[PDB]
């Protein structure tokens, strides 16, 4: 999935991960774990 602002990955990141730790790298959701 692709982002704007960092926040953006804050919805497919709590969807697929769980928690919101999502960076905005050249328009791709780098997620991680809480």
């Amino acid at each position: 999935a692709s982002c704007r602002t960092p926040k953006d990955c804050a919805d497919p990141c709590r969807k697929e991960t769980g928690c919101p730790y999502g960076k905005c790298m050249n328009r791709k959701c780098k997620c991680n774990r809480c």
